[PDB]
């Protein structure tokens, strides 16, 4: 699948979408995925939790109006969700938090 930094980061900046392998935290769960069991891979094969909106409250991305936060989860497998994530804007800022979102980097 499409799951690395890089990977992703220049597949989002080139074609301003996500890999094929990525799902919401909604489309997720309607396929039966209990994020207490780390079920993911067993109800949504080859699948990756992406997609969804970012609040950033904390501040701590850059802000610029008409700006969105989105994240996408990075190097995920099976199990439990890791804490590495990627960060990309409405203008394809991109960032990297491999801390669940307590720090970032900008990558692109």
């Amino acid at each position: 699948v499409i799951n690395t930094f890089d990977g992703v980061a220049d597949y989002l900046q080139t074609y301003h979408k996500l890999p094929d392998n990525y799902i919401t935290k909604s489309e997720a769960q309607a396929l039966g995925w209990v994020a207490s069991k780390g079920n993911l891979a067993d109800v949504a094969p080859g699948k990756s939790i992406g997609g969804d909106i970012f609040s950033n409250r904390e501040g701590k991305l850059p802000g610029k109006s008409g700006r969105t936060w989105r994240e996408a989860d990075i190097n995920y497998t099976s199990g439990f969700r890791n804490s590495d994530r990627v960060l990309y804007s409405s203008d394809w800022l991109i960032y990297k938090t491999t801390d669940h979102y307590q720090t970032f980097t900008k990558i692109r």
